[PDB]
């Protein structure tokens, strides 16, 4: 079988900018991939349209998913409860990489990072899952709205989300 892909339509200030899709690696991080792609739907009745990438710090990554809180300290996971890091296998190779926030090992919720350069010292800290297919370009766009301590300058959102194919 093959590796779901997901997409984000992101708007800034409200204004659309573009559409971001991402491979999930089901094949290796099967529990991973599936709770990006479940909040990604909605189908469990909670997810990712809507919310903000509320850290952007140019060079290194734009991180969002907190859907509940909208600043870092929020999130869940499909699973009830925050969740293991289920492996390592995935290393943090370059720009587009997609990866878990964390608070420390086994607490992986909602929170998601995408990496804009590569990230190495984060291998075997953040369990990586995806990566960016199509729309590296939207992310180095919106990378820009970004600062050093990570305030965005216009609000960032997940219009529309989605699975394709």
């Amino acid at each position: 079988m093959v590796n779901p892909t997901v997409f984000f339509d992101i708007a800034v200030d409200g204004e659309p900018l573009g559409r971001v899709s991402f491979e999930l690696f089901a094949d290796k991080v099967p529990k991973t991939a599936e709770n990006f792609r479940a909040l990604s739907t909605g189908e469990k009745g909670f997810g990712y349209k809507g919310s903000c990438f509320h850290r952007i710090i140019p060079g290194f990554m734009c991180q969002g998913g907190d859907f509940t809180r909208h600043n870092g300290t929020g999130g869940k996971s499909i699973y009830g409860e925050k969740f293991e890091d289920e492996n390592f296998i995935l290393k943090h190779t370059g720009p587009g990489i997609l990866s878990m926030a964390n608070a420390g090992p086994n607490t992986n919720g909602s929170q998601f990072f995408i990496c804009t350069a590569k990230t190495e010292w984060l291998d075997g800290k953040h369990v990586v899952f995806g990566k960016v297919k199509e729309g590296m370009n939207i992310v180095e766009a919106m990378e820009r709205f970004g600062s050093r301590n990570g305030k965005t300058s216009k609000k960032i959102t997940i219009a529309d989300c989605g699975q394709l194919e």
